[PDB]
Order: C-alpha cells, then structure tokens, then sequence
C-alpha cells in the first residue's frame, strides 16, 4: 500500500521453537489419545534437542525472514492456494450475502448495480490516491497491502500451479469492468477520457444496452469452465484461448475492476429453504442452468445482484482476506445508500463492446465436462443459514466476556454434544499487524474449552460450577487469540518448519509424519469471524469431507450464522450442527443468568 505506512511496520515474526512446540502439546491434548500424545511427547523432545533437526530448521526460518519482507507470504499463497488444484469454487471462493435490496423490477435492478459499481469506484479512488485510512487490531496499524490485491486482477489456470495477475499499477490501469448477463460477458468503461469516473446513471444507462445485447440464454456458458478441476481448468483454458477472439475476451475479463454478474430469474423455492437457495447462489451459482455460468471464478471481484432483490458476492481467496473485502462491502453498501444530486442530462455514450467467444466441439466439450463436474460439486454441498436473533455481542459483553470467544466455544459444546468428543477445529486469526500479514491459526479445541464442555454436560456438576469452566475456556480462548494476532501461534510456524524441512533437502522430520500432526491438521470444523457493519455473512465449503465449514457475522442484537457441510458424509448435517450451535449459545447464556456475580 502507501509504502510509507507499510515501512513502519513489524516485520512477521518468527515464534521461538520450544514455545511453539509446547502450544503445540497442549493444543493436541483434547484432540488425540493419551498413547499418542505420549509418542508425540517424544517426538517433541527430540525434534527440538540441543543440535537437533528442529534446532536447525529453526535457524533456516530466521535466515528466510532477514532475506525476505515476510518468510511466510510465498509459501503461504502457494501451499494454500496456488498449489491447491481442487475447484476454486466451493471449495477456496469465499461467498457472501448481503442485505436483500428492494427493487422490484429491471430498471430497479440495473439501478442498484449501477449505484454499487458507483461505489465500488468510489472505494477505488481511496486506493488509487493511497488514502484508505488506517486500521487498527489490537492497537496496532494494519497492513494494508491487501487492498492491492483485490482490484483489476485475476487468478489464471497453470498446468501445475496457478499464478495471479494484477494491472492495479500496470502502464494503462484498466478503465473498464466486465458485466455479465445470460452467460455473455460485456467490457464496460466506467472512466470517461478525461479520467472522471462514469455517474450512477450514467452507468445505468450503459448496463441497460448491455442488458438488451443479451437478452436470450443461448450463448454457451463459457464461463463455467473457471469452476472445474484446476488442473483441467488450466488445460480447457489453454485451448480456449488459442483463437484470437477468444483470448483477447478473456484479457478484457482479466484485466476488468471487477465483474458484475446479472443474474436472471431462478425457480421460486421455499421459505424454509430460500436462504439457503440465496447462499448456494452466491458460492456457485445454483448450477449450469441458473446462474453458474453467468460468472468467471477466477476474477478476483464478482458482485451479484439477483433478479428478485437478493444480492451479494464470491472473490477468489488468492488475493486478499475475508476483513478487506467486507470493509469494501461496508464502503459500498453504505454508498447505495446515499441520496442523489447532479441529475444533469447525460451525454452520449459508446455502446458497450461485447466480448463474443468462437465455440468448437472441443470447447463444447469442455464446457460439458465442466457442468456435470460442476453439478456433482453442488449436489454434495449441504448449506445451513442460521440467523441467531435471540442476541448478539450484547450478551457476551455484559457478562465481560469476549463475544468470538463465547461463540467458538459455544461451537466446541455443541460439536461435543452431537460426537461426544472434541475435535480439531480452526479459526481464521488476522496477522496484518505485520508486514504483508495473512492469517494464522487459533485452535478452538483446547483444554479449558473441553474441561468445559465435559463438565456442562454432566448432571453431576453444580451449575455453577460450570460457569467458572465456562468463562475459563472463554479467557484461554481470548489468550490464544491474542497470541495468534501477535504471531505468538504455532500453527503457520511448524508449516515453516515442514516447508523448510524441504527446502533444505532433508528427509521429513518424524514429527510432521506423526498421526497426531495428521489429526491436528484435520479440521473437522473451519469457522471464522467476518466482522462488518453490513447485515451480511459470509460462507465456504468444509476443508476436510467430514468436516463442517462455519462462518459467522457477530451484529450487536444478533449473529448471522453460515453452516456447510458435504452429503458424501453421512455423518455430517448441517442443519443439525445449526441447531445445536443455537441451543448451545442459549444454554451458556442461561447459565450465565442463573448465576450472577454482582451480588
Ligand atoms: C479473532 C478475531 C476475529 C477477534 O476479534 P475481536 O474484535 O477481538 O472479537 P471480540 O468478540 O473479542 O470483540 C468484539 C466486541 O466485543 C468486545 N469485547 C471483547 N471482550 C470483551 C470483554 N471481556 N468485555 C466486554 N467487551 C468485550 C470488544 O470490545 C468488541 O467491541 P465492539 O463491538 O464495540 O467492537 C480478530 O482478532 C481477527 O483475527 N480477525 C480476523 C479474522 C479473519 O481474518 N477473517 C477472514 C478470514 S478469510
Ligand atoms: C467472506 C470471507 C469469510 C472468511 C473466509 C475464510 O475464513 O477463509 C479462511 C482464510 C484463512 O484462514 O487463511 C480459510 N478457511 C475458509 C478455510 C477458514
């Protein structure tokens, strides 16, 4: 970002090896037997023993940070995503969704696309002129790298590994955005020549001849091919753009702001199940014959705005994080939200170029492939949206407790009631108090947090009894998070020292083989925090077959709440898992209340 504010930032550190070893111990506890644990004990020791292996990965890792701005981003960006071949879709894309709108017919909806594109702009101009303000986490400045990231660029299909490519400070920064309708792609210019950005209605009129060049669905949804295997993905791709037309679509799309998908009308389904409809839409379009292929999953930015008022939005995760794009969310939304002024009789404007795309029976082919690979991935997802209106931050804070805190382990109760055991479980920590910082791992399943759940359900414990185990998980859940902002946790660490490992050419250290590292990296629960003044929530697919993937928007009076889980494991239901959680948040709070402590 602003390279001033970034210099005076902390460089990401790099955790003391016994330290994290240790962290590691403990959080492995809840999570393995005691036979394991007694082995990994050993394998510990070893591993971190005067002129031992640990001890000289170790020193590798330090010599990494003083030769790079952060030892961890390139491996990282690579081990999690760019390596990762699996779908984007789904399984890495993030979704999320915003606050229905109340247009209720074609120009309202082109009306609010216009308004938003407005403002997306608007937030691009605070990036262009470097004026973003700072954040803060924890009392500290923020990297604000990640704004970097997520305009005018594009993930692209590489027969081993993908790349990411970003015009944001090319020669010509694009000028233009690419609009969707109907599976056809559109190159708007949302700059006049003089630099000054395009008005709302401006823009409106612009989506509206692009609205009427596609008003059939006959074109072949191209576009779907950006949702199968990376691998064949990268193949389709490469034979794609081997026809000029072709290739140069696919650059306009590339180097586009952002995409902006219109979507057309979907079959009315039912209200106990139309969020869940909504939140499906958002993540992978519903299928190949909704709106699936009314998108370009390797575009870094797409917002949608759905026929019949809903709207939101997929990014892919090679770029930025979940608190950047929300902070753009709230920027934009609250933009859409603004009165009008200067309505001003319009000039002229260029009919929108229409980036056409020449099918061959190999294309044909491939787009096929990619709608019965896409239509499998879709019917195994099985989504859960659950507003929690009971309460929100509210409660936790009037009880001095950490509402984050109160919501993991409100989640480890309720996973232990339904298994009758804990589980590795992952929650996304924030490292942008350091240099070019991503994310970091705070493990949910601790000692306190099972003493706790163990104790909560045992009809031999004083209830409030159960309220001093309560808050104890809930303070040593706030103590990890604290360490994990301050890169304090261990989790990206022994990653490095893995990596490392192979860098250095040697054998693989026994402790990254041990089953208890295989467990603990098992994540049976996902979850995160995506905090944002918009009433919106985010959502994603499980990392692990067997596992559930939880994401959460903690609101002062409620909490939006995203479950996802797949049908391939029968012993895994999102629905249930959504109730639990409810059940489980309202029995601490009623805990809680049985038992006061002033007075
Ligand atoms: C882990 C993380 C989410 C915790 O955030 P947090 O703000 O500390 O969450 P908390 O629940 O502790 O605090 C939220 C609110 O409760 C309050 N609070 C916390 N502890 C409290 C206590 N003991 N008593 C009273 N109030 C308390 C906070 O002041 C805050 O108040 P606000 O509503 O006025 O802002 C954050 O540190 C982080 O890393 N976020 C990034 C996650 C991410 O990257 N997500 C996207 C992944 S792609
Ligand atoms: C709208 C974005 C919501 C958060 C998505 C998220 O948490 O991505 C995680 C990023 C990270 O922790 O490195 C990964 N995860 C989805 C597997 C938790």
């Amino acid at each position: 970002s602003h390279m001033a504010h970034q210099d005076a930032l902390p460089r990401l550190p790099v955790p003391p090896l016994q330290q994290s070893l240790d962290y590691y111990l403990k959080a492995l506890q809840p999570i393995v037997s005691e036979e394991e644990w007694a082995h990994t004990k050993q394998l510990v020791d070893e591993f971190q023993t005067s002129g031992g292996v640990g001890e000289r990965l170790q020193k590798g890792l330090e010599r990494r940070a003083k030769k790079m701005e952060n030892w961890l981003s390139e491996w990282w960006l690579k081990t999690a995503y760019l390596q990762f071949r699996q779908p984007v879709v789904i399984y890495s894309s993030p979704g999320v969704i915003l606050p229905k709108q109340d247009f209720v017919d074609l120009q309202g909806q082109l009306r609010f696309a216009a308004k938003l594109i407005e403002g997306v702009l608007d937030f691009k101009s605070m990036i262009d002129n470097e004026t973003l303000p700072v954040e803060f986490l924890g009392g500290q400045p923020l990297c604000m790298n990640q704004y970097y990231q997520i305009l005018s660029s594009c993930r692209v299909p590489g027969p081993k590994q993908d790349s990411v490519v970003n015009f944001l400070k090319s020669k010509r920064p694009p000028t233009h955005i690419t609009v969707v309708h109907n599976y056809q792609f559109f190159e708007l210019d949302v700059y006049h020549s003089d630099g000054t950005p395009l008005t709302s209605d401006q823009i409106f009129v612009q989506l509206e001849k692009i609205w009427n060049s596609s008003l059939q669905s006959n074109k072949e949804p191209v576009g779907i091919l950006t949702s199968n295997h990376r691998n064949t993905w990268a193949k389709a791709y490469n034979n794609l753009i081997k026809d000029k037309v072709n290739r140069e679509s696919v650059n306009s799309i590339q180097k586009s702001i952002f995409t902006v998908c219109l979507d057309k009308q979907v079959p009315r389904v039912s209200d106990d199940v139309y969020r869940n409809h909504v939140a499906g839409q958002m993540l992978h379009g519903g299928g190949s014959k909704f709106n699936s292929g009314n998108r370009w999953f390797d575009k870094t930015l797409q917002f949608i705005v759905a026929e019949d008022g809903s709207c939101g939005m997929v990014y892919e995760h090679a770029a930025a994080e979940g608190p950047p794009i929300v902070a753009l969310v709230d920027h934009v939304m609250e933009y859409t939200k603004k009165p009008e002024l200067v309505r001003s009789p319009m000039v002229p404007l260029p009919m929108p170029k229409k980036l056409r795309f020449n099918i061959t029976p190999e294309i044909k082919n491939d787009i096929e492939k990619a709608k019965q690979n896409l239509s499998i991935m879709i019917q195994d997802l099985d989504i859960m949206m659950l507003t929690f209106h009971h309460f929100g931050k509210d409660f936790p804070k009037s009880e001095k407790l950490s509402p984050d805190a109160f919501i993991q382990v409100a989640l480890q109760l309720a996973y232990y009631r339904i298994y009758g055991q804990a589980c590795a479980t992952y929650e996304s920590a924030s490292l942008r108090m350091f240099h070019l910082g991503r994310t970091d791992t705070i493990r949910s399943a601790s000692i306190d947090s099972l003493a706790f759940v163990k104790g909560m359900g045992d009809s031999t414990v004083p209830e409030q009894q159960k309220v001093e185990l309560l808050r104890k998980a809930v303070q040593a859940h706030r103590a990890y998070t604290d360490r994990a902002i301050r890169g304090e946790a261990f989790d990206r660490h022994l990653l490095g020292l893995k990596l490392q490992a192979i860098e250095d050419l040697v054998s693989m250290p026994d402790i990254f083989m041990d089953t208890s590292y295989a467990i603990a990296m098992h994540f049976n629960l996902s979850t995160a925090q995506v905090p944002a003044k918009t009433d919106c929530v985010g959502f994603f697919g499980p990392v692990v077959p067997d596992g559930y993937g939880i994401c959460y928007n903690p609101m002062e009076a409620h909490i939006n709440f995203s479950v996802s889980a797949y049908n391939s494991c029968a012993e895994t239901n999102a629905a249930r898992m959504a109730h639990y959680l409810e059940k489980a948040l309202l029995d601490m709070r009623t805990l809680l209340q049985n038992h006061p402590r002033a007075k």
